[PDB]
């Protein structure tokens, strides 16, 4: 319906630019009869998930690379695909005037937007917070008469998340995750750095910070908020370090094991909430599969996880088969889920930059490689951040799909939020990923999956500079002649019966 109204801030390409009026939209989802693709494309030229249809034929013209849906290899089934709900982002948003905020929660939750349906939500403060607070701070309170919900959720992530799911296409889930306890649980007595809780799995810290997570669940249940899933900590690892600097808990894999056996499972269990799922790990997948293999192969820890869940800083490198694939390999049965992801520290590099396709390839080479190694979902971020990358009680180094400019009430949809739609709209929750077989060696990243009525969808991500003649077949079907131009991101749908 509306389109990308451009513009350039100097970096490969254009942000799409939406203020109280105006915003880039799609109408309804229409269904082509069989014979009939769509194709949805984006360019770094600038064209912005851009709608066309074509043919699927019987004759093949194409003599270049062929991709061939197996429909019968089937993998995983898809959870979804949403961002973080960070004071910094409930704040950004919220410094739009009303008619604006709407058209950006649209943007990323509605039909007319790229259907997000995952929320992640931190348990208090983290570094995008404007302050350091938890949810018990008065001292020595091992019962937590005193736990509450101050402004930021009551006032800022509440009634956003509220207005999310109002507007949400599909069933959203929530998903919590804690990055420090009150700082008298914790060895350093400090929200950072180099600290743990105190004591033993099964004292009365270990038994108090379980406790805070049943709290923090009752109080949103109150706001009518409830969680799919929760995380047994924000990157326990990181509280490990000297001298971390922003909020943490450090937790050795086999701390996490015991606090989860001992107390986390029991008293989520106990407790009126003993259906949120509890995910592990919530940190890097450089930590597998050895994490993995030191909580699960405890049956005691093992009965009360549901999934592990996994971040990558992208401006980095980590082999995906070694880590993902092994993990899976080893418990086949516990889902991989991609909890957190971002991009932009490199510390010659501008933290937000405004048209970066850069940026944007880097989160689609990434949601594929994940959705090739089994994960079932993948969660960005912050929602949404200011022109320097904040609010940050510690320091800016990230990028964000929305970039909002208060000052002129307009709000900038980045190649990142492009190339996540690509597959957010398209990949309903239970979608399942199935084979497609490249005839030879190419430069492209593709992957295929079937939605839950059969059809299909196919993303397919030319991270070079040439042209790709592409044919995809569909056995059922025939053939969709095609071409991946350089720099694009394509997905095609279509009926299969
Ligand atoms: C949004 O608002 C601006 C200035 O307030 C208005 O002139 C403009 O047409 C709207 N955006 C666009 C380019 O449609």
């Amino acid at each position: 319906a509306r389109p990308c109204i451009p513009k350039s801030f100097g970096y490969s390409s254009v942000v799409c630019v939406c203020n109280a009026t105006y915003c880039d939209s799609f109408d309804p989802p229409t269904f082509p009869a069989l014979g009939t693709f769509s194709r949805y494309e984006s360019t770094r030229s600038g064209r912005r998930m851009e709608l066309s249809m074509g043919p699927i034929q019987a004759n093949h013209t194409g003599t270049g690379l062929l991709l061939t849906l197996q429909p019968e290899q089937k993998f995983q089934k898809v959870k979804g695909f949403g961002g973080a709900m960070t004071d910094a982002a409930a704040l950004n948003i919220l410094a739009l005037s009303p008619p604006a905020q709407n058209l950006l929660l649209k943007s990323y939750f509605s039909e007319e937007g790229i259907g997000y349906n995952i929320i992640r939500v931190p348990m208090a403060s983290c570094d995008f917070s404007i302050r350091t607070y938890t949810y018990a701070d008065t001292p020595d309170d091992f019962q937590l008469h005193n736990f509450s919900l101050p402004e930021e959720d009551t006032k800022l992530k509440i009634p956003l998340i509220h207005r999310a799911l109002q507007l949400a296409q599909r069933p959203v889930s929530l998903l919590a995750s804690p990055w420090t306890s009150p700082t008298w649980l914790k060895t350093n007595g400090a929200v950072n750095g180099k600290g743990s809780l105190k004591g033993q799995p099964g004292d009365i810290y270990h038994q108090t910070w379980a406790r805070y997570f049943v709290k923090f669940l009752d109080a949103y249940a109150e706001h009518k908020l409830q969680f799919w899933a929760v995380t047994a900590e924000n990157e326990p690892s990181a509280g490990l370090l000297s001298g971390y600097p922003f909020q943490c808990l450090g937790f050795t894999p086999e701390h996490q094991r015991d606090f989860i056996a001992r107390d986390l499972g029991p008293t989520l269990a106990n407790s009126t909430h003993h259906n949120v799922r509890l995910l592990m790990l919530d940190d890097q997948r450089l930590l597998l599969p050895h994490w993995a293999k030191v909580v699960l192969t405890d049956p005691e820890a093992a009965k009360y996880v549901h999934g592990i869940a996994v971040h990558w800083y992208l401006d980095f490198l980590a082999p995906a088969k070694a880590t993902l694939g092994e993990t899976h390999r080893l418990f086949p049965n516990t889902m991989l889920f991609a909890s957190e992801a971002c991009v932009g520290s490199k510390f010659w590099e501008q933290s937000v930059r405004l048209g970066s396709w850069d940026r944007g390839m880097q989160y689609s080479h990434s949601i594929i490689t994940n959705l090739l190694y089994h994960v079932v979902g993948w969660t960005d971020w912050n929602l949404a951040l200011n022109p320097e990358g904040g609010p940050n009680w510690v320091r800016n180094f990230v990028d964000s799909p929305i970039i909002v400019d208060i000052t002129k009430d307009t709000f900038y949809k980045q190649p990142m939020f492009y190339h996540l739609g690509h597959f957010s709209k398209f990949i309903p929750e239970g979608s399942q990923r199935v084979g497609l077989v490249a005839s030879q060696k190419n430069d492209l990243d593709a992957v295929a999956l079937m939605h839950p009525d059969g059809s299909a969808v196919v993303v397919v991500l030319n991270r070079s500079s040439k042209d790709v003649p592409l044919t995809i077949k569909d056995p059922a079907v025939g053939f969709l002649e095609t071409i991946s131009p350089g720099y694009s991101i394509h997905t095609y749908l279509w009926h299969r019966q």
